[PDB]
């Protein structure tokens, strides 16, 4: 019942409302009559991998490219390849997966198939093959000729309820053997055999030219288009045929490849009998069950009721059970093998990303083990207490299921303070507070996580002598405060000698420099990369305190920051914008205006991809300024790669 040959994990992926969603539903209705939703077509297993809601959902889609083996592109027939189209285009191309194309939405007003196929040539530089010609226009669209096997098929109505393979109509008899030659010419480009035959005249057999245009299509060299109607049920039947005809098998693309703790690369093989290799790339909470955490095997066997070790992290997680997600139910299966994907219960400590492997094969990792240094706020306020009450759960649960974003109580204005890695992270888990959670608060606008640091040795002292509520108060601290290396984070050194400071109180002159660090001085930032040596001071036999010392603590840091010619500390972002030759460095004075680093520029497809550093205090409404200069076409990604002294300029402003 497995076998790698005939297993096809795809993943839909079109521009915003072009038809993904309807076109995925369509599919599970013609296979299903008998995170990733299985289901079967012609004895083969096809594996809806779910792409991401929308493009801009950089590191989801990057991490489904890896996670699916083929896909589908989807384009509104009326529109061709719109911006986005072009977006998750180029994301194709990035992790080299074999693609075909589905003319969506034939059945439209002003929907053409050579609007789609110029556009794709043009603007992707795709070398699109066509594989059908449509029969009727818009609302007169009612069939789909097959050019390759001179076949036609007409529809009785809009319901995928009535199929008939009628002969081609003698009006578009001449077309379809003017597509058939073409597409016999470019199958003779992957199979001496068929150039052979081309030449002579001769005529090909179907096997040998679904062949080589499958050669092709998986070699990255053509992009075979099929056209049809997902809600008028038209032409899917026929895409179901392509994916298997010409979509990749876990077989045909090359290996996954990980790195092992010793940053040796590698290539993990589809061997069913190898140790596993897996990865967690959407955790879910499903109603009954709770979390499902959904994983792509690579290699080996995940097997259920079992112990399976993550690398990302290092200890034995245990999975329960595995389902596989039909359109219309659950499956509890025993076993899921390489090439293979599914969801397995338990496993609490894993997150989306994390890589499992045998246990007793190498500790190989798919993902970086890295983490999103927090680098936007954006502060919140609960409506009602009662909504505050929910808001913090919200939290508390939606923080397990995503850890890359961190949460704190703003120092002065007490303030709830959610930070992630950019606007649109915030973004999405903001909205999903108020609609999955029905919290509803003011939220400010996000800005940029600065963080405030000294630039030279500094020696102080703090003192905290007053008769504070009656009683008198007594801390006496001398610190030593250093600069560390950009990242060392904090340290904090007790150099005490004499019971000079008596004991009792060193962990509270700590919780006071703790304190005083959550606001620099320059524009109440949070002070990092910092060396704290306590060395002297004094006490009062009878009116020192825990709190005077934690004061104490809190004046002579405030004391040691301001001395020591602190300066404001801002992200970098690492940016690729992946944009149309002709916009080249029209892209570049931009990011120079930026106060960017051009890095360099190395080619994806018939586009150039700009690598660069820009401090993403400059980067606020890029996506705009972007489309507003590569005429909508262009596109890019974002990290954080390092932080930074900001310029004595943008110092003099930020303050
Ligand atoms: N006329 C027509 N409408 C379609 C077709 N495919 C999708 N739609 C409609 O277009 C809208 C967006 O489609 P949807 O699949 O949700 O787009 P998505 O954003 O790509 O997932 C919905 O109103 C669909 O019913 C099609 O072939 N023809
Ligand atoms: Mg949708």
């Amino acid at each position: 019942e497995y076998d790698l040959k005939r297993l096809r994990n795809i993943g839909i992926a079109a521009h915003i409302d072009a038809g993904k969603t309807t076109t995925t539903e369509r599919i599970l209705y013609y296979t299903g009559r008998i995170a990733v939703t299985t289901c079967f077509w012609k004895d083969h297993r096809i594996n809806i991998i779910d792409t991401p809601g929308h493009v801009d959902f950089t590191i989801e889609v990057e991490r489904s490219m890896r996670v699916l083996d083929g896909a589908i592109v989807v384009f509104d027939s009326s529109q061709g390849v719109e911006p986005q189209s072009e977006t998750v285009w180029r994301q194709a191309e990035k992790y080299k997966v074999p693609r075909i194309a589905f003319a969506n939405k034939m059945d439209k007003t002003g929907a053409d198939l050579w609007l789609v196929i110029r556009t794709m040539q043009e603007r992707l530089g795709a070398r699109p093959v066509v594989m059908q010609l449509p029969i009727g226009r818009e609302d007169t669209f009612s069939g789909i000729i097959d050019v390759l096997r001179m076949k036609a098929y007409t529809y009785g109505n809009d319901l995928g309820t009535d199929i008939r393979e009628i002969p081609i109509p003698e009006e578009y008899l001449d077309q379809a053997r003017e597509y058939h030659e073409k597409l016999v010419e470019v199958a003779a480009d992957f199979d001496e055999n068929i150039m052979l035959k081309y030449l002579e005249g001769e005529e090909p057999t179907e096997e040998e030219l679904v062949a080589a245009i499958r050669k092709g299509t998986i070699d990255l060299k053509i992009t075979p288009v099929f056209l049809g109607s997902a809600l008028k049920n038209k032409g899917v039947q026929l895409l179901l045929d392509a994916v298997v005809d010409y979509l990749p098998s876990p077989l045909d693309i090359p290996p996954i490849k990980g790195t092992t703790p010793e940053g040796e690369v590698v290539e993990i093989h589809p061997d069913p009998n190898g140790p596993l290799a897996a990865l967690a790339f959407k955790i879910m909470a499903d109603p009954y069950v709770g979390r499902l955490t959904f994983i792509r095997v690579y290699s080996g066997t995940l097997t259920s009721g079992s112990y399976v070790y993550n690398t990302t992290k290092g200890r034995k997680e245990r999975v329960a059970r595995l389902l596989r997600m039909h359109a219309n139910h659950r499956e509890e299966v025993e076993e899921l093998k390489a090439g293979d994907l599914g969801a397995v219960v338990g496993l609490k400590e894993t997150i989306t990303g994390d890589t499992l492997v045998g246990e007793d094969a190498p500790r190989v990792i798919l993902e970086s083990i890295e983490v999103p240094e927090p680098v936007i706020d954006v502060a919140i306020e609960p409506k009602t207490k009662a909504d505050q009450e929910k808001l913090s759960q919200a939290l508390a649960r939606l923080a397990e299921e995503d850890p890359t974003f961190r949460v704190s109580t703003h120092p002065e204005t007490g303030q709830t303070i959610i930070s992630g890695m950019g606007e649109l992270h915030l973004e999405i888990i903001v909205d999903r507070l108020k609609r999955e959670f029905k919290v509803d608060a003011n939220v400010g606008k996000p800005q940029v996580a600065y963080r405030e640091t000294i630039t030279k040795p500094v020696d102080v002292e703090g003192k905290f002598i007053r008769q504070t509520g009656g009683r008198g108060q007594y801390g006496h601290v001398k610190i030593k405060v250093e600069p560390l290396p950009r990242g060392s984070g904090f340290e904090f050194v007790n150099a005490i000698v004499g019971g000079v400071i008596p004991k009792e109180y060193i962990p509270a002159v700590q919780k006071g420099i703790e304190e005083a660090m959550q606001s620099g001085p320059l524009i109440g930032f949070p002070v990092v990369d910092i060396k704290v040596t306590l060395y002297d001071g004094s006490y009062a036999e009878v009116d020192s305190s825990e709190m005077a010392f934690k004061i104490a603590g809190s004046m002579a840091i405030k004391e040691a920051v301001q001395k020591g010619d602190p300066v404001i500390l801002e992200p970098i972002m690492r940016v690729e914008v992946t944009t149309p030759e002709e916009y080249m460095g029209d892209v570049i004075g931009d990011l120079n205006a930026r106060r960017g680093q051009i890095l360099g520029m190395e080619p994806r497809g018939n586009a150039q991809v700009i690598r660069a550093f820009v401090p993403l205090a400059e980067m606020f409404g890029y996506a705009t300024d972007l489309r507003s200069k590569t005429q909508g076409r262009g596109s890019f990604v974002m990290f954080f790669d390092h932080y930074q002294e900001v310029p004595k300029q943008v110092q003099e402003k930020l303050i």
